[PDB]
DNA sequence: GACCCTCCCCTTAGGGGAGGGTC
DNA sequence: GACCCTCCCCTTAGGGGAGGGTC
């Protein structure tokens, strides 16, 4: 007996003719006979048994050369191979569900931002804690901070989270500033999203957090005239209420879009904790 | 401002020069300036912000054209995109953990086989239940059964499990046969491995099982002289003990290897239930 | 007519060269 | 010397043709 044409076989095993032809090319699964005159491929019924494995292995996802060597193994030998495949699967799963969580949180963070009570206005609210990696900003003012200034931070973040946080942060001493050049950042930082142990972290990186507590905040969209005014707004709010400050000012800058085809726009949030 | 060479940027963002050049080719991320004389690529510090997304999206796994259109979205628009990515992740996870289970079981099944008390000898043992898909074998004897005879079964199996079961089964009426040609199969079947609802199953397929209970069994490696003798061995074992049979004889044939480079060998197991 | 053939271009996201300027 | 350039071949597992026999 009983001989199948490539088509017959295709229908039979549910494998594309192109597939079979290919698996012939790579000598993974060759027809039992090839008519020398017409180059036609013809297969034996007993032969189909091999596709059982080729197909299974394909479903798992093992690459073809891999199959080519796996098909040699005797049952004992193979069992092992299968346990290997298992661990690889669990690796993926671990990675994927990590990825599931981070996103959920990226969305949670991204949402609080799209639902902020109002812009250019100062609001006081109960905040949740936010872990971050920070580093001394060596006499670095909002005047000359660079993206390049964040690179090492972004490295450790990238390794741990895998997912470069949109957010850029810096903090400074809450003072009755009168102009931007009096301002200098104390540390700069990037919120961390993950609990994977950071690998091989250097000692110039403090892992620390923006504690939970009451924050006087303000959020707006960036425009230079506006930046210092909003600051002033905050200092005023606090001054009027007599409220007592207990942290630096936290500044967070997050893009609204990443289109290089449109004018770049950013969101800014200054937070500060009170009693 | 402050201008970076492709190298500077590479080091800075941890992205390969080849990557950047490519992302330039596809107009996903182009340098701010290209020296017309030396075709050198040069980038602005403010520009790096875009790789934040490109890199994140890459980690998730979204394809490049995809990114190209995602980078246009404003925050609201994007949030949605992220929820999309989420569901896709959960799809994968579901699939993967299904795959995790099936393998564990493929291994469990494969193991009982490598640890069978002895060959060509009849053993009586307490068996666990085994679900299967079967179908009337229309006057089909062990004499002329084909692999092609199993194709539809293998289809439904493939769809549900995704993983073509190694095992081939057939059953027949327990009789004091005297020769192979008196033997005809009643049904033929393939063990099922999964609980995914079988899709659109036809009515000529019975989903049914090999019940748990006590089985007189025998297992050996295929050789024609041996096949009928082993059968006879079984009939004798039962005859001597007077034991009372309550099912067909179940025959299972499973290859020991799938190498086309070696002589094909199979394992056979005849089981039968008693009281 | 329906089924098979070989050979060619096609996709992804670059890596690793070789061959040649340019900092 | 170290850094950048363009252009070319390379990988995976085939799918979708066009152009031509052959069942
Ligand atoms: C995003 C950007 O414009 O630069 C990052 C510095 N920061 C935090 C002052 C805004
Ligand atoms: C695997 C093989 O030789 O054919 C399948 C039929 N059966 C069950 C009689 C062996």
């Amino acid at each position: 007996e009983s001989y199948y044409s490539i088509g017959e076989v295709s229908k039979l095993a549910n494998v594309s003719i192109k597939a079979l032809r290919y698996y012939d090319k790579i000598d993974l699964f060759k027809p039992a006979y090839v008519d020398p005159d017409t180059s036609y491929r013809y297969y034996t019924d007993s032969q189909l048994i091999h596709l059982d494995l080729i197909k299974s292995l394909k479903y798992i996802g093992t690459p073809l050369e891999e199959m080519k060597k796996a098909q040699d193994l005797e049952m004992e030998e193979l069992f092992a191979f299968y346990t290997e495949q298992e661990r690889q699967i669990r690796e993926k799963l671990d990675f994927l569900s990590a990825l599931e969580q981070t996103i959920s949180l990226v969305k949670k963070r991204m949402k609080r931002q799209m639902e902020y009570p109002a812009l250019g206005e100062v609001f006081v609210l109960d905040e949740e804690e936010i872990r971050i990696i920070q580093t001394e900003a060596e006499g670095l003012g909002p005047e000359n901070v660079l993206n390049a200034s964040y690179s090492k931070l972004k490295k450790f973040i990238e390794s741990a989270d895998g997912f470069t946080n949109n957010s850029y942060g810096a903090t400074f001493s809450f003072q009755p500033y009168t102009s931007i050049d009096e301002m200098t950042y104390r540390h700069i930082f990037t919120p961390v999203l993950t609990n994977k142990q950071i690998s091989s972290i250097t000692p110039d990186m403090e892992i620390t957090t923006i504690p939970k507590g009451r924050y006087a905040c303000i959020a707006y969209n960036f425009s230079p005239e506006h930046y210092f005014l909003n600051l002033q707004k905050l200092i005023k709010y606090i001054a009027d209420r007599q409220l007592t400050v207990v942290s630096d000012v936290y500044e967070l800058i997050i893009p609204i879009h990443y289109s290089p085809k449109k004018q770049e726009e950013y969101r800014v949030e200054m937070k500060i904790r009170i009693l």
